């Protein structure tokens, strides 16, 4: 029902999912001096977070995940639990070991499907009618730890990377409190089950339409590349670049 | 699914508005079918401003009563207006623009706790429950028809701070549903019960009366707790009931 009083929570996070997470923790009655945040520099997605951390005087670091300052920041805070909410770096194992209740990260697929990055794009490229999000404990690798909560999200024929990425955030937030409680209560989760799949760091197909693709493949790709303000899918014709309308 | 080519103007401020925009995008509302009316970029509103700049969403920060504001709405031609912690009265003629009307998020169970400082006043008054009301706007503050209400338990450990933040959190999770009610033309249910209204004014100027019972003092301390603002004062600074007892 309620979080253990004096639970100390460290949020490794970036942007709106993180602002929402700190909001939620405060709503759960976690004291202000029992919240610590690790994040990245203030850019045009992290401005909401930063302003909140300054406004509420929430201790935070922007130091790199592999830096000694980051480890110190965690060590001095002594978290019971760590919540990764769109943090953008590999979190060292020795940092995760600081939280005796362990940790959780939000990943935008049904793990072990769509390990890697750009999951939302690839889901659409492969023509998935269904995807999901996975709140999972973190181990030393990305995308591999035990599942605390997974929920299905249906993929529509009109979805873009853009629409799906934002619905992922919105829907995942619904379950965040239950997840924070699962962590409070020591829920071990379950080992990720099923066949994995993996998709490389960089932008799918370099953003470039393959002319050999079927129309269905092209429609999917166009939508998967739609993500303002980034350029749309590129079609090359007579060795020359053209942005698609979408 | 929200009707295609539905045009949505969000009047709002801070995370609730950023989260609204996020939600509309996730629902399939395209950038050029979203417009934002907000206030200046400040320490609560730079999340929203950053998103507007990054995604090239048209917006205004012109005052609610200004011709500029009106013109931004008229020119966009909203099907619906969503007010997400917008801090000004929106003129009737602006609301008129939206054919499917409007909705506003108020953090009480209306008509109870109209006005401002709802979360603080709920705690002082010893309420055990409060909640939020998503309600159609008319030309007055806090009076229009109810689309959706949800109850929030007020715990003995709750501060204005915790309760302010839980309000936002829990309201955000009902928002998609509310957007669908507006879309589908749900007229809502007019407001019934005793109205209450509370002002801008800091209750008792933040100073603890030692004639109050411990139960009252505790509530007041909790209701005054909102970082980074100063806590309750005793005749000095008193953030917890523990600290009160010590001073006594
Ligand atoms: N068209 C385009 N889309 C992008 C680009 N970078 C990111 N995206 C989209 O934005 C989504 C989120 O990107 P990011 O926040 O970097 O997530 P991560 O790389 O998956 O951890 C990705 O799934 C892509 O769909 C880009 O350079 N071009
Ligand atoms: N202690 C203290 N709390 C404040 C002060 N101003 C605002 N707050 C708290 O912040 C909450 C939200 O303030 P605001 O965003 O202005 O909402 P409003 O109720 O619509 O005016 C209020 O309900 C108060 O609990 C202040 O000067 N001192
Ligand atoms: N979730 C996830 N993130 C990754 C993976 N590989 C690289 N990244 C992150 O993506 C970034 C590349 O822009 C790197 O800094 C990593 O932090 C992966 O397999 N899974």
């Amino acid at each position: 029902m309620a979080i253990a009083p004096n639970t100390r929570v460290l949020v490794a996070g970036y942007g709106l999912p993180a602002e929402f997470c700190v909001t939620t923790l405060i709503g759960m009655g976690v004291e202000i001096d029992k919240i610590a945040v690790a994040t990245h520099r203030e850019d045009n997605r992290n401005s909401g977070l930063h302003s909140m951390l300054r406004l509420r005087n929430i201790q935070f670091t922007t130091a790199a995940a592999n830096s000694e300052e980051f480890y110190e920041f965690g060590a001095n805070f002594a978290p019971d639990m760590i919540i990764s909410m769109h943090y953008r770096s590999l979190i060292p194992g020795r940092f995760l070991k600081l939280a005796k209740k362990g940790s959780v990260n939000l990943h935008p697929s049904l793990l072990p499907a769509y390990r890697g990055t750009n999951s939302v794009a690839w889901v659409i490229i492969n023509g998935e009618s269904e995807t999901g999000f996975s709140y999972h404990r973190m181990d030393e690798n990305f995308d591999t730890g035990a599942i605390l909560l997974q929920e299905r999200i249906s993929v529509e024929e009109t979805d873009t990377a853009f629409s799906l990425f934002h619905r992922q955030i919105a829907r995942a937030m619904l379950r965040l409190e239950e997840v924070i409680l699962k962590l409070d209560q020591g829920d071990p989760g379950f080992a990720q089950l099923g066949e994995a799949s993996y998709y490389a760091r960089e932008l799918p197909f370099g953003g470039v339409i393959d002319p050999r693709w079927s129309e269905v493949q092209i429609d999917r790709f166009i939508r998967a590349m739609f993500f303002p303000p980034f350029p749309p899918a590129v079609l090359k014709i007579d060795g020359k670049v053209y942005y698609v309308p979408s």
